[PDB]
């Protein structure tokens, strides 16, 4: 759906409107570029917008109708469509009152360092959080290295007979488990960057056992995970028996894409909860728990309590 190939090529003319010309070395700081995976050009544009200018796309910085970002035949491209992006000079003028060197940054493809108000060359560690965004929940400021969590016990306690585990292998005592992964021993072997295959069956429980590494900040970890929520967790709703359950590893919804994705998933289930079991030691990691698919019968406040 939102992940398609050639997203980096499609972004070249968009980024050029802000003076940005990415080298291979700079593209390699986008994880899916280095590993050659399908991605959303919009999520990547948002990531680069924060890295370069300290503002996310909701600032309007790229809202001019200059270059299309379109999805055609599983590719991102610049074919005509209403979904157009480009440096918006009127927005730059408005922001320059608060950020006086920002017009120079967007003319020359330099980083505007939000900590100093001065220009820098590209480094992904300079601007870690979009200063324009009202975060829906508190973020972890002090992350530590911990052993990986083991969610076998959690899934075993869920109600349901059939389980689809997506991502890394997970045994679930007492249930019948199918495993979707790009590993050779998977039940269904597929590239996970292309999402849950449409021909996968329906299940009582889907557990998205997929993690994203912490590199610079909770915000980075969340935005890097958003595409996985879009291609895996969001597609789980097509693969659930009536009243079924989806559980997914996540990191909250620090970024705009994750917030939209999680909200859309939650509206399809009777109950939505965030849980942090005892085996989950990494400070940013949570489980999103969606109970009662296609049935009727605080998320942000729970995340704030977990992450404060």
């Amino acid at each position: 759906n939102k992940a398609n190939v050639c997203w980096a090529k499609a972004l070249v003319p968009v980024l050029k409107t802000a003076g940005i010309d990415m080298t291979t070395e700079q593209w390699n700081t986008v994880d899916y570029f280095e590993t050659d995976k399908a991605h959303s050009a919009e999520i990547v544009l948002n990531q680069l917008c924060v890295r370069f200018f300290g503002l996310d796309l909701d600032s309007g910085l790229f809202s001019a109708p200059t270059v299309p970002l379109s999805i055609r035949n599983n590719h991102w491209d610049n074919s005509p469509s209403p979904n157009m992006y480009g440096l918006n000079k009127e927005v730059v003028r408005q922001l320059s009152r608060r950020y006086p060197q920002l017009p120079r940054a967007v003319a020359t493809g330099r980083v505007y360092d939000m900590n100093t108000g001065t220009l820098r060359n590209y480094d992904p560690r300079i601007n870690l959080v979009p200063v324009n965004r009202r975060l829906p929940h508190a973020l972890v400021l002090h992350h530590n290295e911990h052993p990986q969590s083991d969610f076998s016990s959690f899934v075993s306690k869920l109600k349901g007979r059939t389980v689809l585990v997506v991502g890394e292998k997970l045994s679930v005592p007492g249930k019948m488990v199918d495993w979707l992964s790009d590993r050779p021993e998977a039940t269904f072997r597929a590239r996970l960057d292309l999402g849950i295959p449409g021909d996968v069956p329906k299940y009582d429980i889907i557990f998205v056992n997929v993690r994203t590494p912490y590199k610079y900040h909770h915000y980075q970890q969340c935005e890097d995970h958003a595409i996985k929520l879009s291609m895996l967790t969001k597609k789980a709703c097509l693969h659930l028996n009536p009243g079924g359950t989806c559980v997914s590893i996540g990191y909250g919804y620090a970024d705009r894409a994750s917030e939209s994705i999680i909200g859309a998933i939650a509206r399809q289930f009777a109950f939505s909860r965030v849980c942090k079991p005892k085996s989950s030691l990494e400070e940013t990691e949570v489980l999103f728990v969606f109970i009662g698919y296609d049935r009727a019968a605080k998320l942000s406040s729970t995340l704030t309590n977990i992450y404060t």
